[PDB]
């Protein structure tokens, strides 16, 4: 496959509906060797089962709020892998208050801090901690959403954090690019995952994108996964600092009128 | 003038080269009544002199790192003004390490936190604290830079924070807009201010913009000030959620080839 | 006013609902001297009445399909004015077939040709013909629509032509900018004009923008006019190659979900 | 390969440095069946040799200035293929005057007409003529350049035409998407092809992109080809109305300062 030989670390695989699950499945199909992170002891058994499905026993804890766990992740990983070819950052979090209702009602200094720390800072933080073991043709991928670009109701503080995340893709690309490392994001359309499940208005967004996107259909983790595998691969060696929409074209219309 | 009657609070007026000085001068010319903030006791005399130049004795301390000072600012201001028509956010800060050299070399969780707290969070934080006294046709303005949109060497962590700031303009515009309040940014070209003065490569940026911008000249605080006054005024009542470039057109070219 | 002394030629003033009427009214208020173009003998009396309302008897025919009429326009104008400070291009046309229904159903080589000739080519064509008499601080303004940026149903071939028009703003800005001439567009929200009146779905667009824009209201020719006058003025001397949205913020949201 | 079974028609393969050659080579590798167009009798032998290299004898004349040749192309092709799965539009032209020197010096109504007719109109014109035989999962791809987005010296009238081309990608995506057909562009970085060879400043652009792009290297037709094959494939079934940069990240920086 077009990732033969490539060693790829994936964060964010929480259930079999996770975007990271789709990316894992496509990377394994194309020949990559995988490793996984998880957060919290109670998920160790579950992520171990997913790793095994993808032919791997490489699982490591990493809460990206914690500098020591980010350093320990790569210290552990390096006892197995000489080098790392791919990193998938599929991590987002804001306190519930901050993505419900009115933007200002949910705004506090701490809600802002936490949303930007986990959803944006953690991507270049993982990149920096990985760099000593990154291969020269490595590829780093994160997941963003259209709320970075345009204001979407309720996304609120997460939209600010995703805009900072997309900017980090560009500054990472410059930092890491003379070495040869590529950095990109997929701006994925709405997909019913665990994270999406806490958003009251999510059903309405899904209906709206189905009715108004050019392809008149919502995207799947298989579609996001295949685009992810492409970006992580040498097929995409001309592509860096890009935010690729995988959203049935929804970003490119004015819908619903 | 086209701001007659309007009461406008300006942050960030540090010296007579500050962008906020240019905006102050243009707003006063067009008829507004002004008030000012400062940070740190040693600047009280200086900002009092600037306020007096603009016919005002309304000066208030406000370090935007501190929730209590943000609340105290508007509690003080309201003992003078029933209502507020304009707010100018002209505040930026990152630790020096984070805007020098390589992006990852200057990246730490705390540098990221501080840059986003002061340069991005503080704008919607001031808006929220102001809201109880905002007039229905009020106008809020912040200052951004092209480094939000594209990666510029050394701007680094500030570019992430300005991307979050520009997103806050859009989410603020939606939050405050049913009331009638407008929210915009000016993406200003390079101007030799105190903040610019700590950037070793700033002379080179200024030369590059002079040689390659469409107007073949750098912008002034008078030009940024006039565009600011326009956005704060009822002339701009159709304009919200906008990031207006005031940069001699530099953002719109590929220069230097 | 802030256009005192400025001599401004306005195209596209067809009725008192025209965007060019709003721009005319704001420019006259701010002190400019005006001149006007029209298309077709039967409109000479009407445009003469509008010119007189704005204190001017300067009216000239100009169908922008015709090179000879574009040259004759400036030859005539120069017998009155030594120099020209402002040009407002408020001209759009596509054959009806090309802005109804499905994009491909309305697509033909000739419909494409005509839409791009009148709606896009004519702006830099007028600029070139004006250049010998442009003042060094002159300002050229055109009108665009969000359909240039994103696909909007029915706008179809006009969306292609407006994207070429917005690109012409950038290339004009570079061509004319060393002289000191600025070039900008306003991307106006929907306004019920004669041109809008032939679009069956226009009522629905107006309702949608009223419900979903940040300011929860449609824009007026007074709002577009005031932003136009600003851009044509020395207040905006730092601004060129810009496409300014004057659309109640609608461009910056995802609406209707 | 990931295009097994797919039948793809490629325009624009002029020499073995053509972008269309790279796309052809990658599509054949991934399993597609190919067909080719050419312009002008003297190139029939050459394109026949290229087709044979890709295991095909399917070659057809098509000058996209001529409606009859566009119709005859698909009438011919359909005698071989029941259905068409991919179309590569890799066609650009402007008169030499219009891409040299100053934008206005090279501007005439006819130069504008020709540049937009060949470089922009022809893409949706081919799509429309193909539609009766397009498969429901077909994929249409065109090639654009950063000069659509920002003004680049000398690109001039081609930049307007590429902006109209990128808009056609969005309107095509909506027109064709309910059927299931995807439409995208690659915005390719500079590559030394025959078309590039007539541009005096091209060496300087290539040097500038090598020095300033994030990956500090120019792109190849292999890189553009691999990204093209991806977009033409079912791997990219979530992606439509997208303009993908394949340019070593150059679009995302401000370079050369
Ligand atoms: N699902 C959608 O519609 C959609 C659309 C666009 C983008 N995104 C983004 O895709 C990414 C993946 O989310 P998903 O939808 O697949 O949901 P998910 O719930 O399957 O995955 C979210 C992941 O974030 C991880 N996470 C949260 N806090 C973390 C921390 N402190 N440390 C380490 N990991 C942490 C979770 O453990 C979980 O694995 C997120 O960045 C999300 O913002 C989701
Ligand atoms: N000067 C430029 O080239 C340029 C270009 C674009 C944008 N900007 C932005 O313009 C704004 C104004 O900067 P300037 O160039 O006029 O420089 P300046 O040095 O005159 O003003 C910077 C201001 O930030 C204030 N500030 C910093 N930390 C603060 C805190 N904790 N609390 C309250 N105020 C704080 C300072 O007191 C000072 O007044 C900043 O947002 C900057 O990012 C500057
Ligand atoms: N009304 C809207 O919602 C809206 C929104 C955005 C942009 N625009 C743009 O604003 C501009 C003004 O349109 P308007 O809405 O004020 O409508 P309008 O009908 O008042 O003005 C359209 C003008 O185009 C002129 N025109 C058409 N063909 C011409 C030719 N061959 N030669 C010279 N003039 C020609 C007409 O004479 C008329 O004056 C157009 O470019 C339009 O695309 C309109
Ligand atoms: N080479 C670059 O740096 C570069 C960068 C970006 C984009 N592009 C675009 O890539 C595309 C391919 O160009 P290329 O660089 O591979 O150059 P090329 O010279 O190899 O191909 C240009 C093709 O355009 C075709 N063409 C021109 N007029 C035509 C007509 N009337 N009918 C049918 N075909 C016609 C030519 O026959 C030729 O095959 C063009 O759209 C170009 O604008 C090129
Ligand atoms: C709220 C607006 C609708 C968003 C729809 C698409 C989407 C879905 C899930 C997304 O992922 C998350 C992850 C975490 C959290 N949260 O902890 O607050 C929220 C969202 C998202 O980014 C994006
Ligand atoms: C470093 C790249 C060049 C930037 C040029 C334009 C510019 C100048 C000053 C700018 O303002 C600041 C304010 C504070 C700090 N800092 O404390 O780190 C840095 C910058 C700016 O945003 C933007
Ligand atoms: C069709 C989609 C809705 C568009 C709404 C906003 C708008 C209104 C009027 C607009 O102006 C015109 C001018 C001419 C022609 N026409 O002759 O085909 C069409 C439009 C417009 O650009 C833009
Ligand atoms: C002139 C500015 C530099 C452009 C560099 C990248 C580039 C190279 C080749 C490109 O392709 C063409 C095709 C045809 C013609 N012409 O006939 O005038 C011109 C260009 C291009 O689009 C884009």
């Amino acid at each position: 496959g077009f990732l033969d030989g490539k060693r790829i670390l994936l964060t964010g695989l929480l259930s079999n509906r996770s975007i990271a699950y789709g990316i894992a499945k496509a990377c394994k199909r194309e020949g990559a060797e995988l490793a996984f992170t998880y957060v919290g002891d109670r998920f160790k058994d579950r992520i171990t089962e997913f790793a095994a499905e993808f032919g791997s026993e490489l699982v490591f804890p990493c809460d990206v709020a914690d500098d020591a766990q980010i350093d320990a992740l790569f210290a552990s990983l390096k006892t197995h892998w000489d080098s790392l070819d791919g990193l998938v950052h599929s991590i987002g979090f804001a306190p519930r208050e901050a993505i419900a209702g009115d933007f200002l009602d949910g705004l506090t200094r701490e809600n802002f801090r936490i949303a930007h720390d986990i959803s944006a800072y953690s991507f270049p933080a993982l990149a920096k901690a990985a760099l000593p073991m990154l291969s020269d043709d490595a590829s780093l991928l994160t997941l963003s959403y259209l709320g970075a670009e345009r204001a979407i109701p309720n996304y609120n503080t997460m939209g600010l954090a995703k805009a900072a995340l997309e900017a980090s893709v560009r500054y990472l690309a410059v930092s890491l690019g003379a070495k040869g490392v590529r950095v990109n994001a997929i701006s994925a359309g709405p997909i019913k995952t665990l994270a999406a499940s806490g958003i009251k208005s999510f059903g309405k967004i899904l209906d709206f994108v189905e009715s108004n996107s050019p392809l008149k259909r919502n995207v799947t983790i298989e579609q996001v996964g295949n685009a992810g595998a492409f970006l992580l691969s040498d097929l995409a060696s001309g592509v860096t600092a890009e935010v690729m929409h995988v959203d049935s074209g929804f970003n490119a219309v004015v819908g619903g009128m």
